[PDB]
């Protein structure tokens, strides 16, 4: 519901030419910069203290980075398909080419854990997976994600 207003078509990235996970990263922040609040650099730590803590590849291509931070008020996501799979050191070994970036403020969590337990949901079952590697289009990315 609410990650309809969360990820508009111009957070949506379909065909990235992307080497490392550190490279994907720095593009996020470009993405969720200032409508966050947040200077890219700091949308890009944001991410990665995180991502010390491990690998937030959900396992099969797919990955859900995330970050929260005093200074965003309103959540925020993006959606970046790449042209090449990362190794994203995911919990299976197989690298990443699907990749759904959430910034949430710090202070309703309980809905937050929602929207990525809702989202990991769709990405466990194949042929939401093998749909979103193939549509053409960002409105096909978006209903099928919504």
């Amino acid at each position: 519901s609410l990650i309809g207003e969360i990820l508009p078509l111009s957070h949506i990235v379909l065909d990235m030419e992307v080497g490392s996970k550190k490279r994907l990263f720095e593009e996020a922040g470009l993405l969720l910069e200032r409508e966050s609040s947040l200077s890219h650099a700091d949308v890009f730590e944001c991410l990665f203290a995180r991502e010390k803590l491990g690998s937030t590849g959900l396992g099969q291509g797919v990955a859900i980075p995330h970050g929260r931070h005093a200074g965003v008020k309103q959540a925020t996501g993006a959606f970046i398909r790449t042209r090449e799979p990362v190794g994203f050191d995911a919990p299976d070994g197989k690298p990443v080419s699907l990749i759904f970036i959430l910034l949430v403020p710090e202070n309703a969590t309980g809905e937050h854990l929602e929207v990525l337990s809702k989202l990991a949901g769709k990405f466990s079952q194949k042929s939401i997976r093998e749909s979103l590697m193939t549509v053409s289009s960002a409105e096909e990315v978006r209903a099928i994600l919504t």
